[PDB]
């Protein structure tokens, strides 16, 4: 429906595996949004075409305030364009870097926001979203927005996905643990200098806490980071968790 001639392109906002995202404005309405540019040549030399277009026509039907919206899309001769919600306050990564680590209120708040977004995805049968801080954006009121493109790094993957086995909903509860830890500590709990070592650290579930992490947070993270998926909580139970309810908004 749309065309490139409909939009005025602005400053760059980020670069992903598949393309660059620019700030953009639609002329008729003056609507501010983000526009992504994917070269269909680059897509077909990695063999990723149509693998993603499934997710494109899925994302389209995912309306939730803690998930970045995909308004629509179109293609010219040599390229493909995605019209997406623009998140004013940038990535959670950029924010985590400035501050080093987040306090418990900000952290629990993001975990609540994440949980609701994931609980929503799971109701719509969408499983395993890549929620690295680099893929988390911040809306105008500092509200978290899940913004990934997957359907490299092991840091957020649970044992089952790295060890080849089948997985379910509860993958996303491991990730919440990894992120609850990374928000408070500043570094994910299984970080290492090599792929091969992170693999072991994740497999053997070898994480430790700095002195400053509270016993309530040690509890939640410990609950979320279980090798056996069955043992992990439900998202309801995470939102119910005392440490969360105490500090969250
Ligand atoms: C909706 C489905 C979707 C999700 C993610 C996608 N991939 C993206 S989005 C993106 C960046 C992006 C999208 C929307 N809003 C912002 N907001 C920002 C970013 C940076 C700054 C800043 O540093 O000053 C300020 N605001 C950034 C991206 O880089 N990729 C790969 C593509 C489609």
């Amino acid at each position: 429906q749309w065309a490139l001639e409909d939009f005025e392109i602005g400053r760059p906002l980020g670069k992903g595996k598949f393309g660059n995202v620019y700030l953009a404005r639609e002329k008729q309405s003056k609507f501010i949004l983000a526009l992504k540019v994917l070269f269909k040549a680059q897509l077909e030399k990695a063999g990723v075409e149509h693998q993603l277009r499934r997710e494109v026509e899925i994302q389209s039907h995912l309306r939730h305030p803690n998930i970045l919206r995909l308004y629509g899309y179109f293609h010219d001769a040599t390229r493909v364009y995605l019209i997406l919600e623009y998140a004013p306050l940038g990535t959670v990564y950029r924010e985590l870097q400035k501050l080093s680590k987040f306090d418990e209120q900000r952290t629990a708040t993001y975990i609540t926001e994440l949980a609701n977004a994931l609980s929503y995805c799971h109701s719509k049968r969408v499983i395993h979203r890549d929620i690295k801080p680099e893929n988390l954006l911040l809306g105008s009121a500092g509200e978290l927005k899940i913004a990934d493109f997957g359907w490299g790094t092991l840091d957020y993957l649970p044992p089952e996905m790295i060890e080849g086995r089948m997985h379910d909903e509860k993958v996303d509860l491991w990730s919440l643990g990894v992120l609850c830890y990374e928000f408070l500590v500043g570094k994910p709990p299984f970080e290492a200098n090599t792929y091969q070592e992170t693999y072991k650290r994740i497999s053997r579930v070898e994480f430790t806490f700095p002195d400053f992490v509270t016993e309530g947070a040690r509890d939640l993270i410990s609950r979320l980071l279980k090798h056996n998926p069955s043992q992990r909580p439900m998202l309801r139970e995470v939102l119910e968790h005392p440490w969360i309810t105490a500090n969250s908004s």
